[PDB]
């Protein structure tokens, strides 16, 4: 009886295995637009993804990760609110049933289809085990998804899912630029969060573009033809694995732009 995104085993009941759960900086939140302060002490982000080294394609269970090279500074997050060097380790999605509901962070209550989520790991740790002991060991760089134009960067993953279709499978995943999965701007929000599945650690600097990636309705149908299970047991579609939005608490959101 694991974690999962059911009645019996979904976000309302992992409190009970991961305490933290009901934490003072847990993530997803809802991004008030009005009371998100501009600061002007924000840099711009610097995302240098040229040397990207992509190896593989996971299904987890969960959602599916894409997964990178982080054995050298080859991908690296640094600027905004950081301080140093943060290296890309994975991405992977959160998504709905349905085109309004998806994502994980809400905008003014709105829920988009879909949220990407490219983590990075703080190289002052020297691993990710390591740095998701300390609470500024991460930083999570989250992405809305809206239906409407297809994305033309998104369809080599989408066009690996039927390979990894449940729980456990993965396949080889190179050359893929995540590059061609970022919108126009960098503007963002950032509060200081936690993971958004067990073992929900409070470990994240969440930034959060403001500008959303659109995608193809083809595009997102396809996320939904995963399996929760794994081959050979009963079908659970892969749909409506995010995290509802938690309480803000004693945090702050800040804007990089007026
Ligand atoms: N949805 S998200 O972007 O917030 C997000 C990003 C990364 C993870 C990482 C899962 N991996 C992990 O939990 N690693 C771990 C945990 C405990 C020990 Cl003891 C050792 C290793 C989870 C959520
Ligand atoms: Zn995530």
């Amino acid at each position: 009886h694991h974690w999962g995104y059911g009645k019996h085993n979904g976000p309302e009941h992992w409190h009970k295995d991961f305490p933290i759960a009901k934490g003072e900086r847990q993530s997803p939140v809802d991004i008030d637009t009005h009371t998100a302060k501009y600061d002007p002490s924000l840099k711009p982000l610097s995302v240098s993804y040229d040397q990207a080294t992509s190896l593989r394609i996971l299904n987890n269970g969960h959602a599916f990760n894409v997964e990178f090279d982080d054995s050298q500074d080859k991908a690296v997050l640094k600027g905004g609110p950081l301080d140093g060097t943060y290296r890309l380790i994975q991405f992977h999605f959160h998504w709905g049933s349905l085109d309004g509901q998806g994502s994980e962070h809400t905008v003014d209550k709105k829920k988009y289809a879909a949220e990407l989520h490219l983590v990075h790991w703080n190289t002052k740790y020297g691993d990710f085990g390591k740095a998701v002991q300390q609470p500024d060991g991460l930083a999570v760089l989250g992405i809305f998804l809206k239906v409407g134009s297809a994305k033309p960067g998104l369809q080599k993953v989408v066009d690996v899912l039927d390979s990894i279709k449940t729980k456990g499978k993965s396949a080889d995943f190179t050359n893929f630029d995540p590059r061609g999965l970022l919108p126009e701007s960098l503007d963002y929000w950032t509060y200081p969060g936690s993971l958004t599945t067990p073992p929900l650690l409070e470990c994240v600097t969440w930034i959060v573009l403001k500008e959303p990636i659109s995608v193809s309705s083809e595009q997102v149908l396809k996320f939904r033809k995963l399996n929760f299970n794994g081959e050979g047991e009963p079908e659970e579609l892969m749909v409506d694995n995010w995290r509802p939005a938690q309480p803000l608490k004693n945090r702050q959101i800040k804007a990089s732009f007026k």
